[PDB]
């Protein structure tokens, strides 16, 4: 009752040991820090790392898509997460195994920690991504590097004019400082073929900018 892809000896080999979970677009795989002490692994899909404050400001940290992990951050911090809420954005394929499992493998066999750590190492400097440069400035100054990141990953499929994206003022706005509200306001701008195409649900980015 198994049958699982791959691609390196150490994906596969430790990807035995953690439990993949797919998780359908909009379902939701992480909830603050449920876990607190385990890992994960989007073999497939793409999914959203969503933060929030103690007041709830609720914020998208950055996009996730298969070949990255989360919840590591707990690996280095205390849990797992406890304020990374993960939104899955399609059909993805993420396992989760607990720190005393991941742990084990990373001593038994040292490769998966070079994967997963060589994520994160980029991951909040990857820039543009909407984790190393939200530190800018929101509304005005973030709006576009959100638009930019998407068109880095690989959820934003290649079009004859830009990017496939499935997001706007909508999502948008919650990787910035605001809402559609403000945020809306500089997509009015762009979307009038001033800097990206944006078409509401679909933003057509010209090759991130």
């Amino acid at each position: 009752v198994l049958g699982k892809p791959q691609t390196d000896p150490t994906l596969e080999w430790f990807l035995s040991h953690c439990h993949i979970h797919k998780y359908p677009s909009k379902s939701t795989l992480i909830h603050q820090g449920e876990k607190a002490e385990t890992l994960y692994y989007i073999v497939k899909g793409s999914v959203a790392v969503l933060i929030k404050d103690e007041e709830g400001k609720e914020m998208i940290l950055s996009y996730l898509n298969q070949g990255d992990f989360i919840g590591e951050l707990g690996l280095f911090e205390e849990g797992q997460e406890r304020s990374a809420w993960v939104r899955a954005k399609t059909a993805c394929e993420v396992a989760e195994i607990s720190y005393k499992k991941f742990r084990q493998l990373i001593q038994v066999n040292p490769d998966i920690l070079m994967r997963l750590s060589a994520q994160m190492a980029r991951r909040l400097q990857v820039l543009i991504e909407k984790v190393g440069n939200l530190a800018f400035l929101d509304v005005t100054g973030r709006i576009a590097q959100t638009l930019l990141n998407l068109a880095k990953q690989p959820d934003a499929m290649t079009h004859p004019d830009g990017m496939q994206i499935k997001i706007t003022r909508q999502e948008i706005g919650q990787i910035v400082g605001c809402s559609r509200e403000t945020v809306g306001r500089i997509l009015k701008m762009l979307e009038d073929q001033n800097l990206i195409s944006a078409h509401g649900k679909t933003i057509v980015v010209y090759g991130t900018r």
